């Protein structure tokens, strides 16, 4: 309990915390029921302890905006320590300090819109792959589970647009390389390891001298050797795997061969089940308000008229599904959490901040705080039009953080999502069953994600 | 052994290290053997791994200045990671970065020459204090113990110039104030124990998180109430204390309460074995040459006639005693080894120094080198005349380190040992026994100590 007299003498307040376990019990309803409560209990600020680690939340558009880009080279550069973690210490999203700045400048060119650009005709294939299983489940009256569907059409765009591979895994669920992909799964922060890691970080070190890894040895192993084959297949004789092959063809030393494997892994990692789960979100707010799904089907069908196919300037040309995509990514920010670790005693904003804390945003909470949003628990696509976008602060509604460290797939990730809703607007409609969940509950666990998996009705439009 | 693949990549020679162990079992001869094995086998430069640490030892006095000196606060500025400390992390020996750069920066007006003139007076006192007890054992002819009379002298010092304390140390060896501080003996980094956080450093954060620390919690407890009862006592009704106490009167932050106490015990630890240990291995030296003391008592005898007490001033005038003092030290540097940590991945004179490695200098090594030091293993004070002493080079004979990060109480230190010396030649000679080890074997231990303690047959002049 020596790290736990910190917030009181900042004069910052907070829950009190219990010896060894700081107010990790307070976690038994889930991170945002217990930022939301600390939000409404303590105000602007406050602090608490994931075991002995202060964790000091701020909830201030200039002060965050000064932890994510003015001060984020200099003070607020690295999240929150990790491990077990093996050799994927080298990935970009556990890289600290130089590294990390040194791993970003080799990545960003992967992620330009010109590279996007070039990757929406493999993405659009799989929007037809996707339609085509979606109306053999159609054509047959069975509610269909979104997660499946969507986790299907996710690991086909991830499996093509990093390596090249092209499987239909909802139809092949037992290729040897769609069984490894598919057990990268998001970490469980509650579950039973990650809490005990919480209470015992000095056991970190203890997992990582016995190599054992919080990423599967056998799925990394699997790729490691699967890399390496596509590395001397393609050497010599457009995925994310070339543009990391072109880079290293040379400042900063090129990627490293186990560097650019560690990366291949965090793109499937990030890209999985976030896209898998933010398209579910999406598609139950449409099938529980059809008023706004018909309308998103007419501008569709404005934009592409006769089904026509989707297209990288066609996408970018619908507002109404840029409405949707982020009033979802609004009620459902699956990363419910921004952190930085304060590296050096600073000052920000009026406000001391020790070297060593975890400053924490809690974009869930900001996101559902009725000071910024009015009748923040219902769905209302308008908040973003064209006309009410410019009264949202960029610093409220973060749902792929701010700064030089925000996430790095942004526009892959809204470009993946959008090709997907078009190509299966275009064609069906979901409507709700009597085993759809609603109001549907969030997981009291430490994922944003439903309680019980979202299930549908789909009708096919011709 | 996954780190023990580096030194055979970079193409650079060394011993082939044991999975887990790495090379710790060739310390069983001590660190010095090691060394001088490794510098006659290996050349100019090699490696070896305390654990699976690597450790990359370099000799050549152009490398070992970019590293001391000029590299210091960009690259390496740190020690190798030392645990478990507890509040003691935060003394300047262990600090690191902007810490160890705030704090030498709040300690060096302490140690400046004016301050070190001040404290003259107080080192003499005891310097006839240590007379008087040599001589109670010089009239009942009895071979001396040096490290005891010595070691109640060197104790003597500390608790006066640290905290005013005055204490017979000899005739009051059970005086709570000496029983803390005689147990602040310096590490033997070889024993069971630092051996093993050698082969299980991932236990260090284990043993912190249990309140163990390698100082006694005992003596630092006494000490840390003791400071508080002397601060509280002074303020308000020429020491360390006060100099510390007068700094936080105030860049920087002040000096913390707790970071004051700090440095206090590092003081008590860095001077109170060293003193003791550097003025038995001079008196060893001048007991088998008697020629050498006989030339220094008479150089003292025409600075100080008539037995004249010593000063700041007419110490500095005696150039055979600082011959004597440096060329002990060259034959005896008790740091034996140099050590920074190499913070960011490096290329100095023409080397590769990957990030985490630890650079060290073998001091002993390099003291008794034969490509530097003609018949290295004889005590030969002429070395340091003020015509040879040009041709000695700073970066090869370094018993206090160099750089930025040298022995701040290298002044001190220089000046308390020859006020000993002074007075004790002035008053007594110095002559073997039949149990005076002859040859002196050195300690197979870690710390740089004679075998069998050094007993010798004082004489008085009067
Ligand atoms: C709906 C989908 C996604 C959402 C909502 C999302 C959200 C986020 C958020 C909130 C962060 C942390 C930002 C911060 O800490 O300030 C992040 C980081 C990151 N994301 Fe995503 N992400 C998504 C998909 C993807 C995809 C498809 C990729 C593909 C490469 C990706 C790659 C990354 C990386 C590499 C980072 C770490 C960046 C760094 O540390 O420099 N993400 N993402
Ligand atoms: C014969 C006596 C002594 C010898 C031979 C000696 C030698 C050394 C050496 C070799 C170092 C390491 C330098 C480096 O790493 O480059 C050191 C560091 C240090 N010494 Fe001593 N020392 C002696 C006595 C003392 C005394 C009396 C003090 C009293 C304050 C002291 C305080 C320190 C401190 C604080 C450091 C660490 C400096 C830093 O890390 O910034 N030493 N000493
Ligand atoms: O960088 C990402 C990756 C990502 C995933 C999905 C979509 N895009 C990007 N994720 C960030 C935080 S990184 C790290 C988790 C991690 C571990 C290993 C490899 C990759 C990532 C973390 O949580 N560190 C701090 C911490 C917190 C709590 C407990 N221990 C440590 C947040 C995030 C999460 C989900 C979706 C989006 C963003
Ligand atoms: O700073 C000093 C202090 C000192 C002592 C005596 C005289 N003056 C100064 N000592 C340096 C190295 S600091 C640290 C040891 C330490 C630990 C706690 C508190 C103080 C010091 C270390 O060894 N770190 C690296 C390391 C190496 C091996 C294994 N583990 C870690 C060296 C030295 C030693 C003896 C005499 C002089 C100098």
């Amino acid at each position: 309990t020596h790290s736990h007299g910190l917030f009181k003498k900042l004069g910052i307040p907070g829950p009190t915390p219990l010896p060894f376990l700081g107010n990790i019990l307070s976690y038994h309803k889930g991170f945002c029921m217990f930022d939301m409560e600390c939000h409404k209990k303590y105000g602007k600020v406050w602090g608490f302890y994931d075991g002995q680690q202060p964790v000091l939340a701020i909830t201030d558009p200039d002060m965050i905006k000064t932890v994510l880009v003015k001060e984020c080279y200099s003070v607020f550069t690295n999240r929150r320590p990790f491990g077990p973690v093996g050799f994927m210490k080298s990935a970009i999203s556990i890289a600290e300090d130089e590294e990390w700045k040194r791993l970003r400048s080799l990545l960003s060119p992967t992620f330009t819109s010109g590279k996007l650009k070039e990757m929406v005709p493999i993405i659009a294939q799989y929007g037809d792959v996707l339609v085509r299983n979606l109306r053999r489940e159609a054509e047959t009256g069975k509610p269909v589970t979104l997660k499946d569907v969507f986790g299907a059409y996710s690991m086909d765009v991830i499996t093509s647009t990093s390596f090249g591979v092209n499987i239909d895994s909802l139809n092949n669920p037992q290729d040897p390389f769609v069984e490894n992909t598919k057990k990268l799964l998001r970490f469980d922060f509650l579950d039973p390891f990650f809490l005990s890691i919480t209470v015992f970080p000095f056991l970190i070190p203890i997992l990582e001298v016995l190599n054992i890894c919080v990423f599967p040895r056998e799925v990394t192993n699997f790729l490691r050797k699967s890399v390496k084959r596509m590395k001397e297949s393609r050497l010599e004789d457009v995925d994310f795997l070339q543009l990391m092959i072109d880079s290293q063809n040379s400042s900063h030393k090129a990627l490293s061969d186990l560097e650019l494997v560690a990366q291949s892994i965090i793109f499937i990692f990030a890209g999985y089940e976030t896209t898998s789960s933010v398209l579910s979100f999406i598609m139950y707010e449409l099938a529980t308000h059809p008023d706004v799904q018909q309308k998103l089907q007419e501008e569709i069908d404005a934009v592409l008229p006769n089904k026509a196919p989707p297209t990288y300037d066609t996408v970018l040309q619908m507002e109404y599904l840029d409405m949707v995509v982020n009033e979802t990514l609004r009620l459902f920010p699956i990363a419910m959490r921004l952190e930085r670790v304060c590296k050096k005693d600073v000052e920000i904003n009026g406000m001391f901040i020790p070297k060593g804390v975890v400053v924490m945003i809690p974009s869930y909470a900001l996101h559902r705080d009725p000071k910024y949003w009015t009748e923040p628990e219902k769905f209302l696509p308008e908040r973003f039009s064209k006309k009410n976008k410019d009264n949202i602060d960029p610093y409220i509604y973060t749902p792929f953080g701010s700064g030089p460290r925000n996430c790095i797939g942004m526009r892959f990730a809204l470009m993946n999502m959008k090709l997907a809703l078009i190509r299966v607007l275009q064609n069906f409609s979901f409507k709700p069953c009597k085993e759809t969940q609603i109001p549907l509950k969030l997981s009291l666990g430490g994922l944003l994600q439903p309680e019980k998996p979202v299930v549908l009705k789909v009708e096919s439009r011709d």
